[PDB]
């Protein structure tokens, strides 16, 4: 709940590189999460690029009985928050598109001024985990490309 403020994205890993590059549906710029113990909900505020446009999307998740979270966008997501703080916050994401094709992601989130080599050390060794190539990273500090016509 004092957890709720400016969100922004580090890294985001992907099994399918084609979701995470420029125009795909996860290569989600984060601005704002809003936490909500007593309902048991985080929603999502942040900017992605799609058909050549940026837009300004917002996504409810919500809390399940065993800790994990569900939550729709570009299909359907089913999350896991494996360290989380006022500062950092690292997670993996299942998706499943309308053919039954699953992507695995990885997250890693910050709020405070810096990014810590601890914060850094549980990214990368989940990365890993999941069998995710560094080369399937994108790091959020890259011109998001958005048009201004
Ligand atoms: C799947 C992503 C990005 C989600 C963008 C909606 C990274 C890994 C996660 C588990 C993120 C999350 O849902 O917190």
């Amino acid at each position: 709940s004092e957890l709720s403020g400016p969100w922004r994205t580090v890294y985001i890993g992907s099994t399918n590189p084609e979701k995470i590059q420029e125009n795909g549906p996860f290569r989600t710029y984060f601005r704002e999460l809003v936490f909500d113990d007593e309902k048991g909900t985080v929603d999502f505020y942040f900017s992605v690029k799609r058909d050549g446009k940026c837009k300004n999307v917002h996504v409810k998740a919500t809390k399940q009985d065993d800790g994990t979270y569900v939550a729709d966008y570009e299909g359907q997501n089913v999350f896991k928050i494996v360290s989380l703080s006022r500062t950092h916050l690292v997670a993996h994401n299942i998706n499943v598109d309308k053919h039954g094709q699953t992507t695995e992601l990885t997250e890693l989130f910050v709020k405070g001024l810096n990014v810590e080599d601890e914060d850094l050390e549980k990214f990368w060794k989940l990365t890993e985990d999941k069998g995710i190539d560094k080369k399937n990273v994108v790091n959020f500090l890259e011109n998001e490309d958005c048009p201004h016509p």
